[PDB]
RNA sequence: GAGACUUGGGCAAUGUGACUGCUGAUCAGCAGUCACAUUGCCCAAGU
RNA sequence: GACUUGGGCAAUGUGACUGCUGAUCAGCAGUCACAUUGCCCAAGUCUCUU
C-alpha cells in the first residue's frame, strides 16, 4: 500500500476461472443410481387476447 | 466499436509568486558578579 | 634602630564575565497560492453505432 507506481496500471481487469454451484457439480446421472427429477412451473401474466 | 465534450478522483512535474516561523552572531543601553592594580592606615611576628 | 615576613581595615581604580531591553546582520525550516503543459481512473452528454 505504500508504494506508489502500482496503481499507474489500477484499470488491470481481474481474470477468474469460472466455477457452478453446489448442486450442479458432479450430478450427471449414471445407470442404477437414484436422481432427482425437477418439473419447471411457468406463470404466463400478460393478458390473455 | 470508433470517437469528440464536461465534471470529478487523482498522479506528475516545468514555472513562478508570496506568506509564516525559528536559530545564531554583532552593537548599544542598563543591571549585577568575579578577580586584579594604586595611594594609605593599623596590627601580628622573628632578629 | 635597621632587616624580614604575614595579616587586617580602608579608599582610588582597572580588567573582564554573565543578566535584561532595543537595534543590526547572517543563518535554517514549515508552508501556501498559482499559470503552464502532461499521465491514470470514476461518472456524464453527443456523433457514429443502431
Amino acid at each position: 500500500v505504500t508504494a506508489t507506481v502500482n496503481k499507474a496500471d489500477k484499470s488491470k481487469d481481474r481474470t477468474y476461472k469460472t466455477e457452478c454451484p453446489l448442486e450442479f457439480y458432479d450430478a450427471l446421472p449414471r445407470v442404477g443410481e437414484i436422481c432427482y427429477a425437477y418439473e419447471i412451473f411457468l406463470e404466463p401474466q400478460f393478458e390473455s387476447c
